[PDB]
């Protein structure tokens, strides 16, 4: 099955997923200067006041906290996007070292974690319906650097324990998302994919100008889930990212000047 190891990570995964190698794969690398801001681009609108956290999972990649998407509670809209997309998950990339883990990079460089606010567009009624068309959905990221301590991302690393290995859960209520956004929503954007298998070209992605910062013990203890079972060997979860691909034919926007 596939993975970030060296017998089944990235450079693996165009064997069982060919669009691994289509014409619009993320995460890509933003050529800053090579962006074009879009003056047309409207702002973006980010409503998560109504957000309904339930739980908090180790799938065995990344840790995902899940959100109740059966109705119009946290949306986003606006900026590139037509039409009202939901949050129905939120997850991090991050490396085993300060200098490397995210996945989109900005002038080729790397931050140490990279937050994906995962959002399905209304009109396909379901996240699986979404994920099969070219504007299903809308994934916001947010880059991670290591310095002062974010106190909105706290109750995250304070339940990890709690779900050091694969399929492991946690109830995960009354967490506010609106705690883990930087002040400025200046972004680039383009039309992308998942950055994990199934490798769906599914994505409009909307990547923050402004990182956040968090600590060195908030991503040290990041570090400390496993990508394994229970009562199997341990393997660190870090590093579970995916490098940057082929822009290929597309032009980064900016919203921004
Ligand atoms: C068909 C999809 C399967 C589901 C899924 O949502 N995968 C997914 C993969 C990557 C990103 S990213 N890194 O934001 O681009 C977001 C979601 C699954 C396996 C149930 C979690
Ligand atoms: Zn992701």
């Amino acid at each position: 099955h596939w993975g970030y190891g060296k017998h089944n990570g990235p450079e693996h995964w165009h064997k069982d997923f060919p669009i691994a190698k289509g014409e619009r794969q993320s995460p890509v690398d933003i050529d800053t200067h090579t962006a074009k801001y879009d003056p047309s681009l409207k702002p973006l609108s980010v409503s998560y006041d109504q957000a309904t956290s339930l739980r908090i999972l180790n799938n065995g990649h990344a840790f995902n906290v899940e959100f109740d998407d059966s109705q119009d509670k946290a949306v986003l809209k606006g900026g590139p996007l037509d039409g009202t997309y939901r949050l129905i998950q939120f997850h991090f990339h991050w490396g085993s070292l300060d200098g490397q883990g995210s996945e989109h990079t900005v002038d080729k460089k790397k931050y140490a974690a990279e937050l994906h606010l995962v959002h399905w567009n209304t009109k396909y009624g379901d996240f699986g319906k979404a994920v099969q068309q070219p504007d299903g959905l809308a994934v916001l990221g947010i880059f991670l650097k290591v310095g002062s301590a974010k106190p909105g991302l706290q109750k995250v690393v304070d339940v990890l324990d709690s779900i050091k290995t694969k399929g492991k859960s946690a109830d995960f209520t009354n967490f506010d998302p609106r705690g883990l956004l930087p002040e400025s929503l200046d972004y680039w954007t383009y039309p992308g994919s998942l950055t994990t298998p199934p490798l769906l070209e599914c994505v409009t992605w909307i990547v923050l100008k402004e990182p956040i910062s968090v600590s060195s013990e908030q991503v040290l203890k990041f570090r400390k889930l496993n990508f394994n079972g229970e009562g199997e060997p341990e393997e660190l979860m870090v590093d579970n990212w995916r490098p940057a691909q082929p822009l290929k034919n597309r032009q980064i926007k900016a919203s921004f000047k």
